């Protein structure tokens, strides 16, 4: 029994980038789960084997970490191409980890045939034929099966809270009380505008001391539909494995998602925030039934309510700690199902 995990459109090396990080974390959870795994990437490294130094069939299971198959600019991307070649020559079922609404599996050949460097590849070389099993972290598999309507070989859809791997790591631990220097914080990319409305709403013009770390930059927010005057301070990216210490820097941390994330996906930032020293403030529309935490104080419907909830936490340290204590206790309740989670994952990949 041997398992291989690879990223479909990103090189894997260290914790500098997010796609590389989530892949190594997945590598780690599966190993700690008592399974023999290898990460296959462009070159050999601390956590990876080289695409051209291994035989895809030495493995009995192939797990693919979703990614964008877009060749930005006029250049070939080996991360995407090499990953698809690897997959293309694999005989058995491929397990596609669908963790981002906008990254469904898809043939890369259509995007290559018309490129000018198309002569370097053949259809037979990149055309992935194996049956595809899509493991979606969305409770309602129907967002996943909708994005995968155009692709044939996809014969299966199964739910599984993939991103719970942050809390099931053996080295995981809750953030400790930390000297506050921020009112609210949020870390992530611009998501190519898919979430501008929510970001402007809860992080702009609040009158509070807010920070937006991550890849997003101020100058990207210019959609006329979502005006603003005072923007939050942008501080750039940091390693994924430093995210909880960062959130812990603020009194409260924001949880928002894409439209199709709502009442479906319980993302990674939910656990990174819930486990930090920052009170978790969820956007109502993101989890209307309150599945994350059954206490309406952790939810904010709009900008005014956020400002209000925060002014409360700023006025009462007794309240801030009471809420921290509550979310931490709830997080521990999900952790106590580690065994049940690992088993569900083993079943997902037909083990
Ligand atoms: O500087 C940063 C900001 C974010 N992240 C990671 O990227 C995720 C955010 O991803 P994205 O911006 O796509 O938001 P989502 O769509 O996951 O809500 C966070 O949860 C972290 O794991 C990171 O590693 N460094
Ligand atoms: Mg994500």
């Amino acid at each position: 029994m041997k398992i291989a995990i690879i990223n479909m459109g990103n090189n894997v090396i260290n914790f500098k980038t997010v796609p590389s990080s989530e892949t190594i974390y997945l590598f780690k959870v599966i190993s700690e789960m008592g399974l023999n795994v290898d990460i296959i990437s462009l070159k050999n490294g601390v956590y990876t084997k080289s695409f051209d130094e291994v035989d895809v069939n030495d493995y009995d299971r192939l797990i693919v970490v979703n990614s964008s198959i877009n060749f930005f600019g006029g250049k070939p991307n080996l991360a995407i191409l090499s990953a698809q070649k690897f997959m293309a020559k694999y005989k058995s079922k491929i397990y596609y980890l669908f963790t981002d609404i906008r990254l469904p599996f898809s043939q890369s050949w259509p995007n290559v045939k018309n490129r000018p460097w198309a002569y370097l590849y053949t259809e037979e070389e990149l055309l992935i034929k194996s049956p595809i099993k899509v493991i979606s972290q969305g409770i309602n598999l129907d967002i996943a099966k909708a994005a995968h309507k155009k692709v044939d070989n996809v014969i299966e859809f199964e739910y599984f809270p993939i991103e719970q791997y942050k809390i099931h790591m053996n080295d995981f631990q809750l953030s400790k009380p930390t000297k506050k220097t921020l009112d609210v914080i949020y870390g992530g990319s611009f998501r190519s505008g898919q979430r501008e409305s929510k970001m402007v709403e809860f992080l702009f013009d609040t009158g509070l001391n807010i920070e937006f770390f991550g890849n997003a930059r101020e100058k990207q927010f210019k959609n006329p539909k979502y005006p603003w005057t005072k923007a939050p301070v942008f501080t750039g990216k940091i390693p994924m494995n430093m995210v909880s210490e960062k959130n812990s820097q603020a009194i409260a941390a924001l949880i928002i998602g894409d439209k199709n994330y709502n009442d479906n996906f319980i993302t990674l930032r939910v656990w990174e925030t819930m486990a930090s020293d920052a009170v978790m403030l969820i956007d109502e529309e993101f989890d209307t039934k309150h599945r994350i935490i059954n206490d309406a104080r952790f939810y904010v419907n709009n900008r005014a309510e956020l400002i209000d909830r925060v002014n409360e936490l700023k006025h009462s340290d007794v309240l801030r700690k009471e809420m921290l204590s509550i979310q931490h206790d709830i997080l521990n309740k999900t952790r106590a199902k580690k065994a049940e989670w690992q088993d569900a994952f083993k079943k997902a990949i037909d083990l």
